[PDB]
C-alpha cells in the first residue's frame, strides 16, 4: 500500500471516515419466550451475530488502509478479528447499562442468563468487567472507533505487514490527537494510550475463550450456524 | 501507600533489572519425540520457580493478597515464559533459544501436534521485536505489565476494587518509565507514543499465543508435575 492516502489523512479526517463506516446498532429479529434454553440463546445470539458479520464486512471496507490490502490478506485480518469486533461493540453499546449486555436494544442480557449455556457465565463476566471499565475511563465515540480499526488491523498481523504497521501508527497519532484535544496533559495521554491498548489483549483472551466454545457448542449440534459462520470456525480449527 | 508508586523512571528500572530471574539451561538428557514435551516441561517447571521469586520483586506484586498474586501468575505465567523466549531467540533468527544449551528452529516443533503453529508466531514475535531493537530495560516494563494485566479483569468484593485500582496505579507507573527510557534515547514524542503502542499491540499476540499454548497444554494431560497440574487447573 505505497501511496496509500489512508498515510495521508489527517486525525480529524481518519475519524470522519472512521464514523462514517460505522454499521448499523441491529435489533433481534425474535424476541426471546422466557426463560432461555441453550438453543434458544445460542440461536439468538449466532441470528444475531450472522446479521452483525454482514454489516462487519462492509465497514472493513471504509477502514482506511484495509483495502490496501490484498483480497487474501482482508479475509486473514477479518477472519483473526471477527469475534474481538463483535465483543468490543458489544461492550461500547453496554457502556450505559452496568451489570448488563446489550446484544441489541431488544435483548439486554445480565450475566444470570448466561448460567443456561456451559462457559457463557464466565465470558458474560470479563464482558461485563471490559465495559465497566470503558465507562470508568469514559471511553468517548471517536476513541472506541480506532480501537475497532487497530482491532481489525492487529489482530491477524503475526510491504503489507509494514503498511500495515504504518496504519497503526497512523491511528496511534490519531487517538493522542483527540486526546490532547480533550485537554490531557503528555503524561496523561500516554498513560490512556496504554490503558486502551491494554485493553485488547483483555478483548484478545476473551475472543480466545468465546471461539473454543463456538467450537465445542459446533460439535454439539445444538443450533444451526451459517456457512459464513462455519467459514471463520474453520480459519481458527 | 505502595513504595512502587514513590519509584522514579531509573528507580523502576534498577528494580526490574535487578528482579530478572538467572538464566537456565536443560538439565533434562538427550530418542526424540514424550522427550520433546519433557524437555520442554522440565525447563518450564523450573523456570515458573524462579518466576515466582521474580514476582514477589515486581514493585507493586508485594502489595496483593496472596489470592491475588496467585491469580496473577496463574493467568500470566505462559505469558510471561514466551516474551522470555522470544527475547533470549532475538539474535538467532529461524530459532527458539529456549535455553542457551537448547536452540531449536520450527522444524522441531513437528515432533508434537499444533507446536509448530506457535513456534511460528513465536519466531514472528522475536523477529518484529529484532526490527523494533527492543531493549532490555523495555523488555522489564513490558514482562511487568503482562504479570499485573493479565489476570486484572478476571478477579468481586471491596478489597478487590482497592487490588484493581493499585495495578491500575502501577501500570500508568510503568507506562511513565517506558515514556522515560524512549525520551532518554531521543525518540521525539511521535515516536515515543507509536513505540508504546507497538509494543503493546505486541503483548495482544503475546496472550493470543499463550491461550493457543494452554490449550494443547491441557489436551497434552488428555509426564507433568503437580506444579504444571496446578497451574491447568486455573484455565480450564
Ligand atoms: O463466549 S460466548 O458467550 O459464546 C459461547 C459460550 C458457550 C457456548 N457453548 C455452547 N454449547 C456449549 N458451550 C457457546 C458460545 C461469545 C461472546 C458473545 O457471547 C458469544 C457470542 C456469540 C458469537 C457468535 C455466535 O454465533 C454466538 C454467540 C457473543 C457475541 C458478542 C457480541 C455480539 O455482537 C454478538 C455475539
Ligand atoms: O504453546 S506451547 O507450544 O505449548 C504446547 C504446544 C503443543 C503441545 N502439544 C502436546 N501434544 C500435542 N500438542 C503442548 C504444549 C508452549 C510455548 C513453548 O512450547 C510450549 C512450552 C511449554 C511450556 C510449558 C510446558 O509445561 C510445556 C511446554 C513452551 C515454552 C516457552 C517458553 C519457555 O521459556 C519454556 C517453554
Amino acid at each position: 500500500g505505497a501511496g496509500s492516502l489512508a498515510l495521508s489523512l489527517t486525525a480529524d479526517q481518519m475519524v470522519s471516515a472512521l464514523l462514517d463506516a460505522e454499521p448499523p446498532i441491529l435489533y433481534s429479529e425474535y424476541d426471546p419466550t422466557r426463560p432461555f434454553s441453550e438453543a434458544s440463546m445460542m440461536g439468538l445470539l449466532t441470528n444475531l451475530a450472522d446479521r452483525e458479520l454482514v454489516h462487519m464486512i462492509n465497514w472493513a471496507k471504509r477502514v482506511p488502509g484495509f483495502v490496501d490490502l490484498t483480497l487474501h490478506d482482508q479475509v486473514h485480518l477479518l477472519e483473526c478479528a471477527w469475534l474481538e469486533i463483535l465483543m468490543i461493540g458489544l461492550v461500547w453499546r453496554s457502556m450505559e447499562h452496568p451489570g448488563k449486555l446489550l446484544f441489541a436494544p431488544n435483548l439486554l442480557l445480565d450475566r444470570n442468563q448466561g448460567k443456561c449455556v456451559e462457559g457463557m457465565v464466565e465470558i458474560f463476566d470479563m464482558l461485563l468487567a471490559t465495559s465497566s471499565r470503558f465507562r470508568m475511563m469514559n471511553l468517548q465515540g471517536e476513541e472506541f472507533v480506532c480501537l475497532k480499526s487497530i482491532i481489525l488491523l492487529n489482530s491477524g498481523v503475526y510491504e503489507e505487514k509494514d503498511h500495515i504497521h504504518r496504519v497503526l501508527d497512523k491511528i496511534t497519532d490519531t487517538l493522542i490527537h483527540l486526546m490532547a484535544k480533550a485537554g490531557l496533559t503528555l503524561q496523561q495521554q500516554h498513560q490512556r494510550l496504554a490503558q486502551l491498548l491494554l485493553i485488547l489483549s483483555h478483548i484478545r483472551h476473551m475472543s480466545n475463550k468465546g471461539m473454543e466454545h463456538l467450537y465445542s457448542m459446533k460439535c454439539k449440534n445444538v443450533v444451526p450456524l451459517s456457512d459464513l459462520l462455519l467459514e471463520m470456525l474453520d480459519a481458527h480449527r
